[PDB]
């Protein structure tokens, strides 16, 4: 069926990547860079986040495969030398599509339009320039007045990255929901913070409102653009859902195991 | 249909409850403290977990409803000078009911079955050092004061402060949280709280020491020999009386962040 | 005598700046070139600003700070206070209260430039990966790998440091303390974790891995330094003086802030 | 006028009489603890009278500790070494006072349920503490029981003691400050009941029941330990070698 492959940038990389596109020669399989049904990666965790950003839109038809060439990743879990097994397995189409839960970033202006992204690791939002201060707002319910760095929602999958570095508690992404962490909160008697992760399931809507400042850095996927004239930032569990091709069984824990204690 | 009410001891709760009874025989309410439909606790947090593990077995057919002598609690969402409504909503049979995920806790040496609302934590009785078993899958040996899997519902509990995350009770999952855990050369520990899942079986297996004292919300018990401690989500669920909106967050809030309105 | 005042911007400091200037018109000069006493109006921002504007004359100085918002750790006087303040400041009765301060060394592939913090001092990327090789009295701790590190005074604990997890440090003791801003502590990068605070004579370096570019901040500027090859942290010789007129504890002033 | 204390197996026993070969145990000048960070702890509290007048070596027959410095089959050139470090000490006070010192921290939680106590500082109300309990350590003993409940690692050349909390609950009724805190010499941190009060008081994990507490007091003690110092093990790489590896 209609493959393609992005490649890191390193000689690597290119390489495993013709000789998998050979490979797929020898069986019924369609190069295709614009309607694929699957994107195989091939480098680390930072160039998986740019093939699902490259095809955002069709997620609901892309399988997507990941192949690291250097340190084992949580989304490149398929080592460079087993992708001859990988090749006739994509062929015959004997593989199951399991599927993590995504986020949905809304930010608002002061009405130009409205902007969507799509999280598969985390949405952070910082300010511009001095002091990040914000209400959130949980379910059209004020909770609490946050002034520090900034806030990180981030997705099932993407709890072993940014979110645990920030203190955040690590899920299965089998578990529809989304958490919400503190970059650096002062927490004082103004500014009362909860201080604990927070993780919210399917429809539960968090929204960052401005107090002052109207001016914040937005980040997907560390993609970070500078948002102007902001009057409201929502957080959902999207309905999306990026499926993986699975051939064997890699447990989220032991690729968890196999990254922080040892391998 | 068939209630019944449990008191802390002090007279406030007590002199609540009988108020509650004798406005409960004013309608079609029959009292039974031996096979109850709907349970009232009066009293805190603590006396809510005794009116859970008082009847763990009747789960099925129970709905429970929480009242807070004192400051506000987690189960206990009900002000005393709400208690003359409550009555009054019972009574009708006009309520949803909204059901928690549970914590089953299994030991191995004659085993045993635990069923926790908040959470369960394994201590030592000297050092604590344990192997901690993901579905049968080996992921680190833990050394410090000990272990606590919180229940969604437990994650505002022991589990808060011991810097874990809060979770909705909406969520069919667990946690898993350190307790004072060194981390040096020999006893890498993953440090971050874990949530796992329906399905997913954490098994605590001791090393050079057979003696933990294993604590089940508001309990300690000394178990003796033990060869493994099984983690699972129960299949059973704890069932709540719902007549307004009183959101998860909201309780979150008022609890840590302020009460402005008390 | 020699005295000046800096205003944070608002109509409120710059109205009370005005009042006691004019409060002063006792043996009390308004010089900004040389002065003897300097009065921040603002906040604690607008402090730190007033501690780089006569970081040169240290010696010299002893600093006041009338907070016109929310109370702040420099900034401890209120508006109302102001008052006696002229003529407290004016008859010479106050003790003096010394803080400590952070030296920072920047060295580059030249000379090297070197840095004085009341708060703190940080060390970013600049795009990407933050990673550096820690280095305590010319041997190695540890490779760290995350957002950056914050270098913090026992004055400036308060600040960003407690922020980050870092421990509260009361400013009569003569130390630095080292904070980790969301660093992977994993197989390749594996961080103390806990925040560490060095004492006296004892210098922290920081030394680049791959990247030579980073975004350097001390307390509230925060400049891009290219070709980096080491940063050096201790404490520094200098210290800040302030004017003590009544008793405000450290502790308390904490629990101002936090507490309530 | 030395002497050599014994963890308890054979093999620190062996290496204990082979040292000896090479005594006083009322008035000695130069203790040697043989076996671990434990085991030094006892010939500690053995003569905290008299700390002034003893210097201390730590012989680790096991792993390598903070207190236990030298490699067990590396003592032979010890006895000729042998023929000046000081590190501060915790004094803690329970109200008739008893007073107690730590070589590596103070603890104190409950007895049955809740732990409600109010801090002062400096005769000072600071905050209402609830949960496990609360830590004040000294600069050595900080990486010890400190460091595992979040507290920060500082060098022991800093006369001072750090208080870390134990599971504090944190909410709208009990504040407390969260973030661990480093009081200097002359600074007293007074621990008042509210209800209960009977306590759990821990010092180097002796802990002895106190019943009818009515405050716990923690301040840097003036008496200081001393190690005899041959070599060079600087503090940070005695972290780094136990947990960076
Ligand atoms: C791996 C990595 C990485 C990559 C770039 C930059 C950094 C340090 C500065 N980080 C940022 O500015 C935000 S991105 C980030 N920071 C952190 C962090 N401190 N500890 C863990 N992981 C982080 N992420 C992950 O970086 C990823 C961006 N992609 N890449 N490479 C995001 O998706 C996060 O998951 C770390
Ligand atoms: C609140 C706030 C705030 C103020 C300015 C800027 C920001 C966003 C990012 N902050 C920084 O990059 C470092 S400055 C800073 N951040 C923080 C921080 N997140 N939470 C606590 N306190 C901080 N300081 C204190 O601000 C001082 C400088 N400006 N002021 N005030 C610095 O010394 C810090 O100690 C947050
Ligand atoms: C209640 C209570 C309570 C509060 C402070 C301290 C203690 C004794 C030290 N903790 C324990 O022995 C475990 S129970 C516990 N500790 C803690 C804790 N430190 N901070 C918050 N909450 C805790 N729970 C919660 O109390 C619940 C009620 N148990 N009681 N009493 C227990 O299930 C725990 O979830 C019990
Ligand atoms: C590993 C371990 C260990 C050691 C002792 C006890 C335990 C189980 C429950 N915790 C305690 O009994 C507290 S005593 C303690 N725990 C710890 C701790 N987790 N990590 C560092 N250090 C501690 N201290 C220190 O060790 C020394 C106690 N004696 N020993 N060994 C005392 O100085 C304490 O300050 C576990």
């Amino acid at each position: 069926m209609k493959y393609m492959i992005t490649s890191k940038g390193d000689e690597k990389s290119d390489l495993l990547r013709l000789n998998m596109i050979a490979g797929f020669g020898e069986y019924d399989m369609e190069y295709d860079d614009v309607e694929p049904e699957i994107v195989i990666s091939i480098g680390g965790d930072g160039t998986f986040l740019s093939a699902f950003h490259q095809y955002e839109e069709r997620l609901d038809e892309i399988a997507f495969i990941g192949i690291h060439t250097g340190h084992l990743g949580f989304y490149a879990d398929w080592r460079p030398a087993e992708a001859d097994k990988l090749v006739k397995l994509l062929a015959k189409g004997e593989y199951q599509k399991v599927s993590y839960p995504l986020l949905k970033t809304t930010v608002k202006y002061g009405i130009k339009k409205e902007a969507t992204y799509l999280a598969l690791n985390e949405s952070t939002v910082k300010s511009s320039g001095g002091p990040f201060v914000v209400d959130v707002v949980i379910n059209d319910i004020h909770f609490e007045r946050f002034r520090g760095d900034g806030l990180c929602m981030s997705t099932p999958s993407g709890t072993t990255a940014y979110n645990k570095s920030l203190g955040g508690a690590l899920m299965h992404p089998s578990i529809e929901a989304m958490q919400l962490t503190e970059m650096a909160s002062i927490n004082n008697r103004v500014y009362r913070t909860i201080g604990s992760p927070l993780v919210f399931p399917k429809h539960h809507v968090v929204s960052l409102q401005p107090v002052n400042d109207k001016d914040f850095q937005i980040s997907v996927d560390h993609l970070s653009i500078l948002h102007r004239d902001v009057q409201e930032i929502r957080y959902e569990v999207s309905a999306k859902k990026i499926h993986f091709a699975r051939f064997r069984s890699f447990p989220f824990w032991r690729r968890v195991h196999d990254s922080f204690i040892e391998d």
